[PDB]
């Protein structure tokens, strides 16, 4: 009962979710699941991040206070998180009060460290991205200042701001990149973060003058923080910071993996932990950075009117398929392509049909034929153990792809299986023998049978993670018990002469 501490990146609610944000969730609640099902004791935090112009922008353009839109706009988020099933500990909220008391007593300690000076900021702003550039990082294109990297606005700032002292964590951040080869992953995002440290830091404006939306900075009320200084907190308030002597504290800290998405990685992997080291705090063990999702193109909305939303899709398609597609379709870590025919021939081939007439052919057979009992095998021939062989060695492989954050090689791995299995059900030719009057054959059916839904029950016992409804509805048709669905129960066997209930289909769809 190991502790694991797994936390989400929290959104603006500045505009309605799509994919996207979705897709970080359910990755999460993956590893979440899988942990809970290996017997870790998960603490799994996700949550909104309230402060910011760019949420401040959107409410005067809507004409409603700031705050309104705030809890409005975060219910929204939740409420969608429920509906994907997302098993989160605590939904986090930056407007909280022990929120803003985690993030006043982190200041403290910064400034307590000497690394936090007064200072005029003069530079550009991209009010979209939250978050400061030079002249050179900017491209003006027929009058008008975009960003070079992302093609987003950008406004004047020249503020007295505070700022912290980032360039003299430049040489120790190397150090703990080099001692934690494991800290960021993917790989190709660890060469990424290791090249710009090396480049050279400059230290970094954490605070702002202009507006009052945001955590006040201790003993000086004139000023409210960086939204990225308070929201990067949400990992120690979720934990129980300040009170460092808490249970809580004690047994979660240090987070064991923030899921983050690639274009917010330099706030995760060099901000973040240099504040951590400011204020004398374990810095989190593993960072991952998954890759977007787009829809032929990046998902522009008002550019391109091409979002996706996923309480629609989840509507549109059923929750548990539309998890199995993130989940499968995209490589995790690289960028991949949402189409409207991509999912429905993928949930038709992969779930309707590998998986789901696998189940149903054999769990009606059991009905029919069988007196809905669970069958007494026989001596298990070679199809049949290598067969069950490549199905007992599934948690193992499983396991270790869970712990890359490859839960695609994962899937592959147990439909790759289910493949074998379908083939194996095809060359048996059970549907023949069943309708025979040889003890042989009515011994070799009822082996057969067996093999199949013994195969089939582990698929659903490893698929709980990604599919949790639709792995539960195939368990309650094996007659499985509420406590004979974590890991353990996959080195325990289907159980011959236990009732099996009238078949119904699990993907009416
Ligand atoms: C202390 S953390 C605060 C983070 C900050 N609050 C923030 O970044 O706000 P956010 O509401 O835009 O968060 C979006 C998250 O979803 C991912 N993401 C977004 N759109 C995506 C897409 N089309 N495809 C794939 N991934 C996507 C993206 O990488 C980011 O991780």
């Amino acid at each position: 009962m190991k502790p694991y501490y797994v936390t989400t990146a929290i959104a603006y609610p500045n505009a309605a979710p799509h994919v996207g944000h979705a897709y970080e969730y359910i990755a999460t609640d993956a590893i979440a699941r899988f942990k809970r099902l290996d017997r870790y004791d998960v603490r799994f935090l996700t949550g909104t991040d309230e402060h910011g112009l760019k949420v401040a922008q959107a409410a005067a353009a809507a004409g409603v206070p700031t705050a309104a839109l705030a809890r409005r706009n975060s219910d929204v988020f939740q409420r969608m998180q429920e509906a994907l099933n997302i098993s989160f500990d605590r939904f986090i909220r930056t407007t909280d009060a022990d929120h803003h008391e985690a993030s006043k007593e982190l200041w403290r300690r910064m400034s307590a460290a000497g690394d936090i000076y007064l200072d005029n900021y003069s530079g550009w702003y991209s009010v979209r991205d939250e978050r400061f550039f030079v002249e050179s990082e900017t491209q003006l294109v027929d009058g008008t200042r975009l960003t070079v990297e992302t093609g987003t606005p950008v406004t004047w700032t020249e503020e007295q701001t505070y700022f912290f002292r980032l360039s003299a964590y430049t040489d120790k951040l190397l150090a703990h990149y080099h001692a934690n080869p494991d800290f960021i992953a993917p790989e190709t995002r660890r060469n990424e973060v290791i090249s710009f440290v090396s480049g050279g830091l400059d230290d970094l404006s954490i605070s702002r003058t202009s507006f009052d939306w945001g955590v006040q900075v201790p003993e000086h009320p004139d000023h409210v923080m960086y939204v990225w200084v308070d929201a990067l907190t949400n990992y120690l308030t979720g934990a129980g910071f300040p009170d460092t002597d808490s249970e809580l504290f004690r047994r979660y800290w240090p987070a064991d993996l923030h899921m983050i998405g690639k274009d917010i990685i330099r706030f995760h992997a060099v901000y973040w932990p240099a504040f951590l080291m400011s204020a004398g705090i374990e810095l989190p063990r593993r960072i991952f950075a998954h890759g977007f999702l787009h829809n032929r193109g990046e998902k522009m909305s008002k550019s391109v009117g091409n979002i996706v939303d996923p309480v629609a899709l989840a509507e549109a398609l059923g929750v548990d398929q539309v998890r199995y597609f993130l989940l499968r379709e995209v490589p995790f870590g690289q960028d991949g392509s949402y189409s409207d025919e991509a999912i429905v021939t993928r949930i038709n081939t992969d779930l309707a049909n590998e998986l789901g007439n696998l189940a149903q052919r054999s769990l009606s057979m059991v009905a029919k034929n069988l007196d809905g009992r669970v069958p007494n095998p026989g001596e298990f021939a070679d199809a049949d153990a290598a067969l069950l062989a490549t199905a007992d060695g599934l948690l193992e492989r499983v396991r270790g792809h869970f712990d890359a954050q490859a839960m695609h090689l994962a899937l592959e791995a147990i439909w790759l299986m289910l493949g074998d299995a379908n083939k194996y059900f095809s060359v048996q030719q059970p549907w023949v023998l069943r309708k025979s009057e040889s003890e042989a054959d009515q011994a070799r059916f009822r082996t057969t049978l067996y093999v199949t839904c013994e195969v089939v029950r582990i698929a659903a016992l490893l698929i709980q993670p990604v599919m949790p409804e639709s792995a539960g509805k195939i368990l309650d048709l094996l007659g499985q018990a509420p406590n004979q669905r974590s890991f353990a129960a996959v080195g325990v066997r289907l159980t011959p002469g236990t009732a099996l209930p009238p078949p119904t289909g699990v993907f009416p769809r």
